[PDB]
């Protein structure tokens, strides 16, 4: 239902079939998030989604996955689509900060928590 | 280099395309039957403009090229091909309910469609 998947989709294969680098701005403070916490800076991270710097890339409509090194050290980064911010190139800016969709607020998420129950039946 | 990057329309298009039809909409365009290239029956035109269907079930053989469009359909029992020239396309929207996008104009998309002032010899 949401249409961010499908633009970052878009984005992703304009910028790429353009020779230019792809980067994703990351809200690294939204649910399900999982980077190195050691690149974070202000709740926020840029990845560089190109083939050369990811293992494994995959763009579904509800998350990217792919495998990232920092340092040598290889591993798995999961983004939750909700988290997606904006997606560019970095040879230039050109690209889109993607528009808000209710649907990524918690709000709208099932309930992650259930409801006050008493315990004795 | 300037930096003489191609045009986004034809990934919006395909991107919005997929959106419509992963959530059960009708995928309908509306093109300039105007716009140099287009190959569309001439009689369904209205206003330099027609609309299609390009649901699953209303085409044959849809190509979303970067370029064009293309694919075969049926207008009153005669089936005929369409080609749309990418800068032809103007808008995709859900038959269901009017809501799609209207395309940002393109600059090379304008300039693939300058007509010369006069013919050629012969």
């Amino acid at each position: 239902s949401p249409k961010r998947p499908y633009l970052l989709r878009a984005y992703y294969d304009w910028l790429v079939d353009n020779s230019f680098t792809p980067y994703l701005v990351v809200d690294a403070t939204y649910l399900g998030v999982n980077v190195p916490v050691e690149y974070v800076k202000d709740g926020q991270i840029v990845l560089n989604l190109s083939a050369s710097a990811t293992g494994n890339l995959q763009l579904t409509n509800d998350f990217i996955q792919f495998n990232a090194r920092f340092k040598g050290v290889s591993r798995e980064l999961y983004i939750p689509m909700g988290a997606a911010l904006a997606i560019y190139a970095r040879e230039n800016g050109d690209g889109v900060m993607f528009e808000p969709e209710e649907i990524y607020d918690e709000l709208n998420i099932e309930p992650d928590t259930e409801q006050p129950t008493g315990f004795y039946e």
